[PDB]
């Protein structure tokens, strides 16, 4: 299976809409990550390509090129390979230590700050989208449902992303408008909870009940593992159900748990 200079190898991950395969470039003798898409909507993908083309940051995955044939049903996005894969799998019985969670969370902060400055809402922040590169640092991946905005913030109404990480204000049943940056903060909070507990803070196999818990269940910390009180404070502020009082990224950067 060869596509121009690339030989397609085995699957390595899930992308938004498609699959991600390891790929070998015969021109430069180098492995890449290739997202394969079958046209089944397509406007969302070219916005993703358009977003990826504008981005250049150490904590954000790089799009290398796009293989688009108006003849073939398949479309190929070639990314840099982030060789060590996701930072963790959720759920797990072996979560990160606090020191590891802080190390990775610092990369997540820098990446999100950059995305928001570039006027991008990621909308699908979660551990499986935080890939560990050759030097051990995080690269944010999967911009399949991301939004670009003008001005100070996005004003959104559509519900997209991974359900366990969706912010409560995005789950109104009345097409209400909500702002974008606070959505990424909420998902960063679910992610940090995942880092140290190995499972999501709101869980239910019934999607109605999952939504109801995100919107209405008080955050609860498990007795074990016993995490520091300032980390509990930071998670609590990021998982504030009210997006208006939810901690903002400039404050996360200063939080005493982050800076120690
Ligand atoms: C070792 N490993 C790599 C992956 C996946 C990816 C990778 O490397 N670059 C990517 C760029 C964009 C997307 Cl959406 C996914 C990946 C999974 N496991
Ligand atoms: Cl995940």
């Amino acid at each position: 299976v060869q596509l121009n200079q690339y030989t397609l190898k085995d699957e390595i991950g899930k992308g938004s809409y498609g699959v991600v395969k390891l790929a070998y470039n015969e021109n430069d003798n180098t492995y890449y990550a290739m997202k394969v898409l079958s046209k089944k909507p397509i406007e969302q993908v070219y916005q993703e390509i358009a977003i990826l083309k504008k981005l250049d940051h150490p904590n954000v995955v790089k799009l290398v090129e796009v293989l688009d044939d108006p003849n073939e049903d398949h479309l190929y996005m070639v990314f840099e390979l982030v060789n060590q894969g996701p930072v963790m799998e959720v759920p797990t019985l072996k979560p990160l230590s606090e020191d590891q969670a802080r190390f990775y969370f610092q990369d997540l902060i820098k990446g999100i700050e950059y995305l928001h400055y570039q006027k991008i809402i990621h909308r699908d922040i979660k551990p499986s989208n935080l890939l560990v590169g050759e030097d051990g640092h995080i690269k944010i991946a999967d911009f399949g449902v991301s939004n670009e905005f003008k001005g100070s913030d996005a004003l959104l109404s559509n519900t997209v992303g991974t359900p366990a990480f969706m912010a409560p204000e995005s789950l109104s049943e009345t097409r209400k408008i909500f702002s974008g940056k606070a959505l990424d903060v909420w998902a960063m909070g679910v992610t940090l909870y995942c880092f140290v507990f190995g499972q999501c803070p709101f869980m239910d196999e019934r999607i109605m009940c999952l939504h109801s818990k995100i919107k209405s269940q008080a955050l609860e910390f498990p007795d074990q593992p016993d995490i520091a009180e300032d980390l509990k404070d930071l998670i609590t502020r990021m998982l504030d159900k009210n997006p208006e009082s939810r901690i903002v990224v400039p404050e996360i950067k200063l939080h005493p748990w982050v800076t120690r």
